[PDB]
DNA sequence: AAACTATGCATGCTCTACTGCTTCTGATCTAGTCGACT
């Protein structure tokens, strides 16, 4: 599709047991970036947000 | 010798603290129902 309403991403790791708590860490890092306007929650394995992309 | 006064004591009353037991109340964890989303 050349258009849409959101960007859907999936995060995975080649190892088995490593994928334990990636999403909270990435979420916190992005929040520290200063791009998240809304967060679903503000252990989890899913979250939809509203990024602030530069324009 | 008799009348008045003095001390002395006891017991019930009141208050304030103190400790320990019992009951009531406020803070903290989950089932169900409705709704949101991918
Ligand atoms: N009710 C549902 N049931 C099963 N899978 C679903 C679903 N709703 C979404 N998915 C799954 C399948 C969907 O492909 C995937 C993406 O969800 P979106 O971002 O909400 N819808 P899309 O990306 O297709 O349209 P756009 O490009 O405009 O955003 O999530
Ligand atoms: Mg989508
Ligand atoms: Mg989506």
């Amino acid at each position: 599709k050349l258009q849409g309403h959101d960007v859907d991403f999936l995060i995975t790791h080649p190892k088995e047991g490593q994928e334990a708590g990636l999403l909270p860490r990435v979420m916190c890092r992005l929040q520290d970036q200063g791009l998240i306007l809304y967060h679903q929650h503000q252990a989890f394995e899913r979250s939809f947000c509203i990024f602030r992309l530069p324009q």
